[PDB]
């Protein structure tokens, strides 16, 4: 079991895990109570593992939207707080740690898309879409763009949608009101398919082109996070950061993704872990500790977010982020994920009409997440495999390991093409192997349990198995 007494925080890698751990010792000196700060791998898909099972750590930190199905699956214990100090972080933030009108976890930091813009291609950005195409006539008489960003993932595509009346769920969720065809939804989609129909934007970019453009100043603007800045100070383009453009009068709005944490239903140490929370994390000091460690971006806090808003890369994200909607922290959200994607690239790629693709994306999406349980997922690709081609066979290595939008992936003693893997890739069903300057080396697809089947670039036949033992 867990072990009463102590603090166990389990937090992500890519956070400020020492700074966490500062705030953990302050903690110790004023009640003796121990806390330890860990960084699991995958983290997010062992805590449900070992909480449903009475153990795990005290403390998880994690986005808002996956909350919603541990809390649904009873996994977080129900929190309490104040009136008085629910009032110091922002009011939006406590509705993505609400789930069937209770709170379960503390609003921590706060994510959202933003405009992108080079300020030497582009000293003053539009303030609305409609400004785009004369801009993009401007520009591309000079060699460069208007506006390039990842059209291929809804997630970036969502917030001009949505600027006019689209939504996922209407909101307590309503699993089966999606707002996915109506007149705001259609009409967003129909002039982003439009600006690709009057040649503003290409229907096949997606996020490395996108990057890679702004970043070697061919576009003027792009739409990404924080995220992204690292790489944008790697270029040294001169960029700004500012809200996002307006769509007939509206705000764009990008779904908002909330940095929270919970408490383990089974923890014993639960009113340890609200004074920690309350006391210590959620203060001046204690997120200053974590922010000096690593950069959270904007934060709940109201306090401290008008602090680190001095920077208006993170105003901005704050901004964009009181303008979008929450990202709806209920499984059924990948119903919505799968038939609007589809939607918008078919749309977009004129396979269908924005009618047509809406309606059929509402009627899946509506009818998928009523339903009991789509596409291929990274974690049944990671580990090492057995290749069978032709008489020959080898091993090659495909980990979870993040690299450029993919994950690395090495060959060990392979002949043929198979010798040049360098990373590897999903497309909804489809398992993808890359050369080391992004070729296609192979294309497979799941054919069962722990089993591919596909055949290379050239034509050769290629299966995989897996290595796996037994005690």
């Amino acid at each position: 079991k867990i072990e009463e007494g102590k603090l166990v925080i389990w937090i992500n890698g890519d956070k400020g895990y020492n700074g966490l751990a500062e705030v953990g010792k302050k903690f110790e000196k004023d009640t003796g109570i121990k806390v330890t700060v860990e960084h699991p791998d995958k983290l997010e898909e062992k805590f449900p593992q070992v909480a449903a099972t009475g153990d795990g750590p005290d403390i998880i930190f994690w986005a808002h939207d996956r909350f919603g199905g541990y809390a649904q699956s009873g996994l977080l214990a129900e929190i309490t707080p104040a009136a008085a100090f629910q009032d110091k972080l922002y009011p939006f933030t406590w509705d993505a740690v609400r789930y069937n009108g209770k709170l379960i976890a503390y609003p921590i930091a706060v994510e959202a898309l933003s405009l992108i813009y080079n300020k030497d291609l582009l000293p003053n950005p539009p303030k609305t879409w409609e400004e785009i195409p004369a801009l993009d006539k401007e520009l591309k008489a000079k060699g460069k763009s208007a506006l390039m960003f990842n059209l291929q993932e809804p997630y970036f595509t969502w917030p001009l949608i949505a600027a006019d009346g689209g939504y996922a769920f209407k909101y307590k969720y309503d699993i089966k009101d999606v707002g996915v065809d109506n007149a705001g939804a259609k009409a967003g989609l129909t002039f982003l398919v439009d600006l690709i129909k009057n040649k503003h934007m290409n229907a096949d970019t997606d996020y490395s082109i996108a990057e890679a453009a702004f970043n070697k100043g061919e576009t003027a603007m792009t739409i990404n996070g924080p995220w992204a800045w690292s790489n944008i100070d790697t270029s040294a383009v001169n960029y700004g950061v500012t809200v996002l453009p307006t769509f007939k009068g509206q705000p764009s709005k990008p779904f908002v993704g909330v940095l929270s944490a919970g408490i383990n239903a089974a923890s014993p140490n639960k009113e340890l872990a609200k004074e920690f929370l309350e006391n210590y994390l959620l203060t001046d000091e204690g997120l200053e500790a974590v922010n000096k460690d690593k950069p959270l971006g904007a934060v709940a806090l109201k306090s401290y977010e008008e602090e680190l808003a001095k920077d208006p890369r993170i105003a901005a994200t704050m901004e964009n982020a009181q303008k979008g909607e929450i990202m709806p922290n209920i499984p059924q959200m990948s119903a919505f994920w799968y038939a609007v994607r589809t939607a918008v690239i078919n749309a977009a790629s004129g396979r269908q009409t924005v009618d047509a693709a809406l309606a059929a994306a509402q009627t899946n999406a509506a009818a998928m997440a009523s339903l009991p349980p789509p596409d291929l997922t990274p974690g049944a690709v990671a580990g090492v495999w057995n290749a069978s081609l032709g008489g020959q066979s080898c091993k090659i290595a495909t980990p979870q390991t993040k690299y450029g939008q993919g994950y690395r992936a090495g060959p060990l003693r392979c002949p043929g093409e198979l010798a040049n893997l360098a990373s590897w890739a999903v497309n909804g069903k489809q398992l993808v192997l890359y050369d080391a300057n992004g070729g296609t080396v192979a294309s497979l697809y799941s054919s069962g349990q722990g089993r591919f089947d596909g055949q290379t670039t050239g034509g050769q036949a290629v299966t995989l198995s897996r290595l796996e033992h037994h005690h």
